[PDB]
């Protein structure tokens, strides 16, 4: 029965990707972000200049008050509100209604998106980072403790607006090729991940691998480019530099502060290097690598004034709080996130955007030896 939510996210690029969902008796509808960086659902529950709707607890006749406060920071955007339950249900989603925490967004700074079509977001990982704290049960966890949905989701982003299946519950086997391969899930607080080796166009950055993931690596559907720490971001953008020299960039464009343009049709992606990272593998001494195109790391952005060219923002930031594997990442590919059996799973989206003579993939099997000391402690 999967075949109802093939197709029930929705977005616009670089605003994230929304799922359809009603809170409350009778059922409000609202357009709730997917984040898969965070463990809180929220809902604007009071007038905002970019919320076309909200959630009213007063015309609810099921919202229970939890007489508590709650605040969320993330790394861009943060809000605070009042927490509470309510009855939930997913339109294009399994057939159920959960009761779930709910926290009702009364204050917010930079978190709410002008023209995003959302009204909420719903955090899909783990109570460790819940705010207050972990006795705040996830919605996820709410739904596979009162349903009988299996303790796991997927979610293929397809890119260029946007749109994308979130299958609640299951693998759909219709939406990727190829074979499924899993790294495990380190940890479970983010969904916290393991690059044991990095390489583009083939060449090996050759760094002490802890640095990919120094301080932490983690899966964020609700980013929307590849964060990279510090030393690693450096690395990178000088070999992507390099590669793509013979062109002229406003160098405030590496730094995603300005965008390069092109006449229509004639964008250089030859000159630009894919990107290969390398997971943490299912066996002893064993990972493999998914592959990064240009068309990826190179979000296009409308040019609003003369629109005659092809203009993009370098989507590959700097970070001070380890790697970010964002909506760049995971457009190339079907994401399953296996709860159940602690690992997360990436295949060859069928949505996926390829070039004309490269092709994003994820393949393997790889040996690589000493991976756990891949991991920053
Ligand atoms: C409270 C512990 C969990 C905190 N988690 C986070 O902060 C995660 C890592 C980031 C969240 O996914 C947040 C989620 C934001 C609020 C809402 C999605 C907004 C659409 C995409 C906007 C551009 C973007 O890329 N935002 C990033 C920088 C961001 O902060 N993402």
């Amino acid at each position: 029965s999967f075949v109802e939510m093939v197709d029930n996210l929705r977005g616009k690029s670089g605003q994230g990707y929304y799922v359809e969902m009603t809170v409350g008796s009778p059922p409000q509808t609202l357009n709730i972000l997917v984040d898969t960086g965070s463990s809180n659902f929220a809902v604007g529950a009071a007038p905002h200049p970019f919320l076309h709707r909200y959630y009213q607890r007063q015309l609810s006749s099921t919202y229970r008050d939890l007489r508590k406060g709650v605040y969320v920071p993330y790394t861009q955007g943060k809000w605070e509100g009042e927490l509470g339950t309510d009855l939930v249900s997913i339109p294009h989603g399994p057939n159920v209604t959960v009761r779930a925490n709910i926290a009702a967004i009364t204050e917010s700074d930079k978190f709410f998106i002008n023209g995003s079509n959302w009204e909420g977001i719903l955090g899909l990982a783990y109570a460790e980072i819940a705010r207050p704290d972990d006795s705040l049960e996830p919605f996820f966890d709410s739904l596979v403790k009162q349903t009988h949905v299996p303790n796991l989701f997927s979610l293929q982003l397809c890119g260029a607006s946007v749109g994308g299946s979130m299958i609640i519950g299951g693998i759909d086997h219709s939406l990727y090729t190829g074979s499924l391969w899993y790294t495990p899930i380190r940890r479970e607080w983010y969904y916290e991940v393991i690059i044991v080796r990095v390489e583009i166009n083939g060449q090996d950055l050759k760094m002490d691998c802890k640095e990919y993931n120094y301080d932490k690596s983690i899966v964020d559907s609700g980013t929307t480019n590849l964060r990279l720490p510090k030393k690693v971001f450096e690395a990178a953008v000088k070999s992507i530099k390099a590669a793509s020299s013979t062109e002229k960039f406003p160098d405030g464009f590496w730094l995603g502060e300005q965008l390069v343009c092109w006449q229509a049709g004639t964008t250089p992606w030859n000159i630009f290097p894919v990107i290969s990272l390398y997971l943490m593998g299912e066996v002893t001494n064993q990972s493999f690598r998914i592959t990064i195109l240009p068309q990826q790391y190179l979000r296009p952005v409308e040019d609003v004034a003369t629109s005659q060219d092809d203009c993009y923002k370098f989507a590959i930031s700097q970070s001070s709080t380890g790697t970010v594997m964002g909506a760049v990442i995971m457009e190339g590919f079907y994401v399953v996130f296996d709860r159940a059996r602690k690992r997360i799973g990436f295949a060859v989206s069928a949505c996926h955007v390829h070039d004309e003579f490269r092709t994003a993939a994820v393949e393997g099997p790889f040996v690589t030896l000493d991976m756990e000391d891949c991991g920053y402690n």
